[PDB]
């Protein structure tokens, strides 16, 4: 699924990702249009065999399963291929894991690199919410 970017964000709100950790809306909504361009089903292999799924692009190499990145844990305890559905609570339930593991959304390359001390609030403008 390819969500548009107010339906994300009222998906995102749903879920109660709005201002968790201290990260407001337009954050998560920034790093999902860098990470997947709002695609549920975007997939990117590394270089270092591991693979990003998801709207959030999250990784084998630390927090889901897919069979095919040795020495890799599964921190969220789900199958990668969860993290590809149209539906977005998995992807959001470990987005949570992730954001609260240490360096916050530094997690997130594109969003440092993207996002971060930018005006996100412009990602959220215009939706009702």
């Amino acid at each position: 699924k390819v969500f548009g970017r107010c339906e994300l964000a009222a998906a995102m709100k749903r879920h109660g990702l709005d201002n968790y950790r201290g990260y407001s809306l337009g954050n998560w909504v920034c790093a999902a249009k860098f990470e997947s361009n709002f695609n549920t089903q975007a997939t990117n292999r590394n270089t270092d065999g591991s693979t990003d799924y998801g709207i959030l692009q999250i990784n084998s190499r630390w927090w889901c399963n897919d069979g095919r990145t040795p020495g890799s844990r599964n921190l969220c305890n789900i199958p990668c291929s969860a993290l590809l559905s149209s539906d977005i609570t998995a992807s959001v339930n470990c987005a949570k894991k992730i954001v609260s593991d240490g360096n916050g959304m530094n997690a997130w390359v594109a969003w440092r690199n993207r996002c971060k001390g930018t005006d996100v609030q412009a990602w959220i403008r215009g939706c009702r919410l």
